[PDB]
């Protein structure tokens, strides 16, 4: 959740942090070339530093340049990790309705808790709309992907619909 701080610092290893910036890598990308320059050179930890900062400064915007790619390149394969990451539930006012943006279409999971509804309902009336959903909660949760396959992938032809209509509401071109 736009986490302002990132890269060496202190935190859990749940999050998969090591996310470094054109400096914190550019400040390494000195130091490692060094080592091939002088290997039994007597060069400090400290002094390397302050001059990184002078010395990030002072490089051109062209010697910045790669710096700032190969920096970004990071930023992507770091995201790699959070995907394999399953975070808590924290999400303000989101996925929620709205008359100005387009309407989402249903999922796999809705298509399915929408064709049980009707079947579990029927079968057991003490239940209520509200409860008969909330039993496919964990329904849903248990059925395998390969049940999913029809679920999921009629979903998606719908989507287009949507993708479609969303085109406009941003009109980003």
């Amino acid at each position: 959740g736009s986490s302002g701080s990132s890269g060496m610092g202190k935190g859990d290893p749940k999050k998969p942090r090591g996310k470094m910036s054109s400096y914190a890598f550019f400040v390494q990308t000195c130091r490692e070339e060094h080592k091939k320059k002088h290997p039994d050179a007597s060069v400090n930890f400290s002094e390397f530093s302050k001059k990184c900062s002078e010395r990030w400064k002072t490089m051109s915007a062209k010697e910045k340049g790669k710096f700032e790619d190969m920096a970004k390149a990071d930023k992507a394969r770091y995201e790699r990790e959070m995907k394999t990451y399953i975070p808590p539930k924290g999400e303000t006012k989101k996925k929620f309705k709205d008359p100005n943006a387009p309407k989402r279409p249903p999922s796999a999971f809705f298509l399915f808790c929408s064709e049980y509804r009707p079947k579990i309902k029927g079968e057991h009336p003490g239940l209520s709309i509200g409860d008969v959903a909330k039993k496919l909660g964990e329904m849903w949760n248990n059925t395998a992907a390969d049940d999913k396959q029809p679920y999921e992938k009629k979903a998606a032809k719908l989507k287009e619909k949507y993708e479609k209509d969303i085109a406009a509401y941003r009109a980003k071109g």
